[PDB]
Formats: C-alpha cells, sequence, structure tokens
C-alpha cells in the first residue's frame, strides 16, 4: 500500500510540475514569437534598397531592443527560479553575453517526467534547441557575394536544383572572367561549366542554382554550399551592423543589400525553428489532462476505501 500511495503522490505532484512549466514556457516563447515577428517585418523593410541611412538607422536601433528583449526572455525561469532554458543546468543563466555575443551555458537535456505509470510528458525545451542551433539559408544550402565583390551584383536567390544534378554537398564558386561571362568552379578551383549572364536568370550547376541581377565586375565571385549553424543573436546583430553602413557608392549599396538579403534568409529559419519549438510544448498536453482525470479516478478509490476501514 505505501509503494502505492507515494507513486500517485509522485504523480500528482509531476504533473503539477511539469503543467507550470509547460505554461510558462509557453508564454515566454509566445512572447518571444512576438519580438521575432517584429524582427521578421524589419528584416523585410531592410531589404527595401530606397530606405534613406535615416531609415536604416531606425530600424537598426528597434532591432537592437529585440535582440536584447530576447535574451531576457531566454533566460525566464519557472517561478522557483530555476530556469526554463537551460536544459538540467537550471542553476545560472543560460544565455550569458560574451564580447557581443550571446553563448548558451545551459546543456542539451530535456527531461521526461513520469505523470502516471509508464507514461512520461517532456519538459521545457533547452535553449540551444530554440536560439542557438539553426541552420542558415535554406536550411539545406546557403550562398553568399564575396565580400570583396567590386561591381553591383545581387544574390537574389538560390537553392537545390534537380536539374542540373544530384547535389553532392560539396562548395562551389560562380566568378565573372566578363561583364557577361562567369565559370562555374568546385572546391579544388576546377572548372566545372561557364556560362553568359543575363540578370535574373538563373545559373545552373552542381545540383544548385542561384540567380544574380545588377553588373557583376570581372572577378567578382558568389559562393554557395552546405548551410551552417547561427545563433539568431549573432543573426539580428549582423543585420544591425549591415544596416549601420554608408552606402555611397553603387557597389557599396550592393553590398550591404546582399548582407541584407543573407540575414534575412537566416532570419526567415530562425522564425520556422521558433514556430516549431512553441509547437512542439502543446503537443502533450492531453496526457497531462488524462493523468489529471486517473488522479480523479483515484480520489474516489481513496474516499471510498478510507470510509470502509
Amino acid at each position: 500500500l505505501d509503494r502505492a500511495l507515494a507513486a500517485i503522490t509522485r504523480f500528482g505532484e509531476n504533473a503539477n510540475n511539469v503543467q507550470n512549466r509547460l505554461g510558462l514556457q509557453e508564454n515566454a516563447l509566445a512572447q518571444a514569437g512576438d519580438k521575432m515577428a517584429r524582427v521578421t517585418e524589419l528584416a523585410v523593410q531592410s531589404n527595401n534598397s530606397s530606405l534613406s541611412p535615416d531609415d536604416r538607422k531606425a530600424i537598426a536601433s528597434e532591432l537592437t531592443a529585440l535582440r536584447d528583449s530576447m535574451v531576457s526572455l531566454a533566460n525566464s525561469t519557472d517561478g522557483t527560479g530555476r530556469y526554463l532554458f537551460a536544459g538540467t543546468s537550471d542553476g545560472n543563466a543560460p544565455f550569458i553575453k560574451s564580447n557581443g555575443n550571446v553563448l548558451y551555458n545551459g546543456d542539451q537535456t530535456q527531461k521526461q517526467v513520469e505523470v502516471a505509470p509508464d507514461t512520461f510528458v517532456s519538459d521545457t525545451l533547452p535553449g540551444s534547441e530554440i536560439f542557438m542551433r539553426i541552420r542558415t539559408g535554406d536550411g539545406s544550402v546557403d550562398a553568399h557575394a564575396n565580400a570583396t565583390n567590386t561591381g553591383t551584383g545581387l544574390l537574389l536567390d538560390f537553392s537545390r536544383d534537380a536539374s542540373s544534378g544530384s547535389w553532392n554537398g560539396g562548395s562551389y564558386s560562380v566568378q565573372f572572367t566578363a561583364a557577361d561571362t562567369y565559370e562555374v568552379r568546385d572546391s579544388t578551383n576546377a572548372l566545372v561549366s561557364t556560362g553568359t549572364y543575363k540578370d535574373g536568370e538563373d545559373i545552373n550547376a552542381a545540383g544548385v542554382r542561384m540567380r544574380i541581377s545588377g553588373a557583376p565586375a570581372v572577378g567578382d565571385s558568389f559562393q554557395i554550399g552546405a548551410s551552417g549553424t547561427k545563433d539568431v543573436f549573432s543573426t539580428i546583430d549582423d543585420m544591425v551592423a549591415a544596416l549601420n553602413s554608408d552606402t555611397q557608392t553603387p557597389t557599396q549599396k550592393a553590398a550591404m543589400i546582399n548582407t541584407l538579403q543573407s540575414s534575412m534568409r537566416d532570419i526567415a529559419q530562425a522564425s520556422s525553428k521558433m514556430i516549431d519549438a512553441r509547437a512542439s510544448g502543446g503537443a502533450q498536453l492531453s496526457v497531462i489532462d488524462n493523468a489529471n482525470s486517473l488522479l480523479e479516478s483515484n480520489e474516489v478509490t481513496l474516499k471510498t476505501t478510507l470510509s470502509s476501514i
């Protein structure tokens, strides 16, 4: 009897504890989702290349405030002051500022909480899985205008492309040998193909594709390869720093817009990760309800057994 009663007491406490934490997580991430939606909107506006330096600086200012509030939300606690987004190292704040970057000092472990016999409900997400471990580009491939380009070539978009072959995961460089001519080269600087450039026409090779507009100069290049991972705070920081740049020449404007288009892509990926994280938090709420109703059936059996004896 004593072992059975301890079990149900434990189930009741476990259910209440995980229910609280999951509720505070939904609140925190709802708030973070609103901020993330405003960051997304500002990223879209940042890609309006007609904005004044003054308009850009306003957007940069707001993005900085949003980034800071996101850090505070990432350090949310549960009302025993245990951190929500630190995994199992929930005693010290998991998101810490170092040299203009945000570091994650929590762990990767998501706790499973027994709410009924053999029936587990996940506790809150480790912060790494909301804020840090975010793929760039389109999630699969990423591409950038080279930082040293002297022309006005915009990288408008890119993707995997089943038409030019099955992409092997490798990196490639599209390099202009003339105003209207490019070469595509692999990791080893070896020639894969050449092509004629026309504004907005797809450049296709090696299982990947890109679209370029404007006027690339001879020697300008564009790199394309596997996506990396970048935390959302760095993505916002890099967008802010780009917006604050001077754009006196067509070349400088093109450099900023390339950087801002890339930031926006990476932001789109961070937005998708937040959607998913938020959604995951609701998925097991019916099991908590079921655990709670089973516990109500236990009240009825306890009360009748108590009355009998």
